[PDB]
């Protein structure tokens, strides 16, 4: 079987996806309703230095929108910023909005992204939100504007849509508030990504998937208390875990309890010594525990 | 930007899966036009114990079929095999079938799994062909008829139906005209995979997307000639590359050849020392020349 990242359809989404463009710049919105949304850099005259926001706005020139997709055409009625985003009324309602909320993703969530390229969906893929308010995922120019989005209890949500790329290549996006993940600004100055801290709830995960897999070197019948693994966690950039509910299942399928696997992390977070757990070869943040008995039991 | 297994968008082939019940059996099924296509598994008796699909022909019943779309009741009107599938016509035309052709995969080709339960699209991720004729595919109970598909040269083509896992976890699928991947039998006997052989192109494809995300620990300015990796490759499970010129842009964009790559790879085959690339412990041949091209530069 394996541990692989997999994205819920992107059906109801790609329906949404138009080309914006302004001036030179060509990027993605999302069209909900008779408004467009997307990243408010599109109106920047020249995005390698630094953005007047306030300028760019007061002077921008509503006929000069081009927006489109196949055979629609969409004129700008009126503008303004939502903190990183651009809120554009249209003069037409999109026949295939979806039912949609909005909310924010936290550190340790998994989502999917749909990636664009000049208005046209290419590509969609799953990423886990990182403490810094970062994802690694793939962007390169022409994708802003692509969005994030989860299937919960059959409710879409739009969580994430695509702003920048920071000097390690870390990616960084807004919510569709307009507040940026972790704080960083639509601007190109180059900013610092801090250290992140692993979610131990889905390194937790990984493990029983690993466990799942039949690989089982890594594992002894020594267990450590949460309760002690928690004050590890702590002072080693690792999340402390609340209760072993999450895995009750988990662990009655494997015969294997949450701590003796917080006995694997607090072993083995410096490195496997040369050995592999699903063919990675260190631990594994990305997969979420309703990830994974969903991915092995289909839940 | 880095290095995701990415799927194309699953938004055209989503209103083509319909659940499909027999017997004991629900698995699913591709809709197009007025007929339905799933494996023929479906309307055996007991899918536990050797099948006699002759009898289980004779001895079906149209009636007995239970087909479904949300609220659309698909009747069966004529049954018959095409290799290891059912074609069913049925009694309403897909009103959302896509323009779309057939073809098949080949080993070392990449191409996208939409996974479906009981007749509900679920997931979509890329997969790769294997040497044998399998994929890695992540299937468990309920997906089979679950599909593969490409977006290729402007054209939607249909290319693998789910049928089976073999003893050791590899997954079996068939084309849409019926012949089996790999020359199995839609059987729940034991059956053999031979040793895999890793796509040598795509592993070269792997080692230059490193490069040009900055990774560069594994490789040197030591050479080896194009011959030398084909007699090595020859018995060590590697496919032998028939010429070097897929890779001339990758070349230049990265200044390494091809040849300083060949020696790479003869090199961490034996193992990665307990490092890593693209945060894998071992080579990996899922990402095809072409395929990594345009994920890392566009157009
Ligand atoms: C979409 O407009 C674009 C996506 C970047 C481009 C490369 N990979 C991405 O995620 N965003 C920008 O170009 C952005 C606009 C600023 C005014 C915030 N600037 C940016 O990301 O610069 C950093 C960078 C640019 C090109 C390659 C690598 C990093
Ligand atoms: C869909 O009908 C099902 C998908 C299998 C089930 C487990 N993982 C998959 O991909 N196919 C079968 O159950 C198939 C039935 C025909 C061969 C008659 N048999 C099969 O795959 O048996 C091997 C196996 C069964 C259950 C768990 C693990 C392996």
């Amino acid at each position: 079987s394996g541990l692989r990242k997999m994205a819920q359809p992107s059906g109801v989404v790609e329906p949404c996806i138009v080309r914006v463009a302004y001036g030179n710049n060509v990027l993605n919105g999302l069209w909900l309703g008779d408004e467009v949304i997307c990243p408010r850099h599109v109106i920047a005259s020249d995005t390698s230095r630094v953005i007047n926001y306030e300028n760019e706005l007061s002077s921008v020139r509503l006929h000069n929108f081009s927006i489109a997709k196949n055979n629609v055409f969409l004129g700008v009625v009126s503008a303004k910023y939502k903190g990183v985003n651009l809120v554009l009324k249209v003069n037409q309602v999109n026949p295939n909005t979806p039912e949609h909320k909005f909310k924010s993703v936290r550190p340790g969530e998994s989502f999917n992204i749909l990636a664009c390229y000049e208005g046209c969906p290419g590509s969609v893929y799953g990423v886990n939100m990182r403490s810094q308010g970062t994802i690694k995922g793939s962007f390169i120019a022409g994708t802003c504007g692509s969005v994030g989005y989860v299937l919960e209890n059959g409710t879409l949500y739009f969580v994430y849509m695509h702003h920048l790329e920071l000097g390690n290549g870390s990616h960084v996006g807004s919510n569709l508030e307009g507040e940026m993940y972790g704080g960083y600004e639509d601007q190109p100055s180059m900013q610092l990504e801090g250290t992140n801290v692993m979610s131990s709830d889905n390194v937790v995960a990984f493990l029983y998937a690993a466990l799942i897999n039949g690989e089982r070197w890594f594992v002894t019948n020594t267990s450590m208390t949460l309760e002690s693994y928690n004050s590890w966690a702590k002072t080693n950039s690792f999340t402390e875990i609340v209760s072993t509910d999450a895995f009750n299942m988990l662990a009655a399928k494997t015969g294997y309890s949450v701590e003796k696997l917080l006995e694997c992390i607090v072993r083995l977070n410096k490195g496997f010594g040369g050995r592999t757990i699903l063919s990675y070869g260190s631990l594994c943040d990305e997969f979420t525990p309703i990830e994974v008995i969903r991915q092995m039991y289909g839940v």
